[PDB]
């Protein structure tokens, strides 16, 4: 099932353009990033990403769900920023 | 951090009205439920609902984060289903 933590790390291999690099930025090793990625796309029944291609490409279903994360995030940050709002 | 089972689990408080039905339908426990909104809460600095209240009033941090699941979660659930569309 999709995470909001799967959909950050999406973000990740698309602003850094490698599993690796992505792994450093978001703190975490580059097998377990590629871990939890295959790992999420057994349970959802499809790959997100194209296998060993380099430079890394998305395939479709992976597309579809970053361009979900560039729309849910933002929305999550503004929702918490107005919790913390100094009012309510 | 809020999470989609965060977010789904704020819409159950608001479709059962109480903690102990809500925990019911998504096949929890009622103090694991609380144990869970509690750690929430610790983390995000604010609580989401009104403590001991009967019956069950979220705050309004509370409001706003239900408010961000009933818009998010859709979105989710279409992008998975647009994902196994038999296509790409
Ligand atoms: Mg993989
Ligand atoms: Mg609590």
């Amino acid at each position: 099932m999709i995470e909001v933590k799967h959909l950050k790390t999406l973000q990740a291999l698309r602003n850094c353009g490698s599993l690796a690099a992505a792994a450093a930025t978001l703190h975490q090793t580059q097998s377990a990033l590629s871990h939890q990625f295959s790992d999420l796309e057994q349970r959802l029944g499809f790959r997100l990403f194209v296998r060993k291609s380099q430079p890394l490409r998305f395939t479709p279903q992976g597309e579809i769900l970053l361009q979900l994360a560039n729309q849910v995030l933002p929305q999550i940050s503004q929702a918490l920023q107005a919790c913390n709002e100094p009012q309510q």
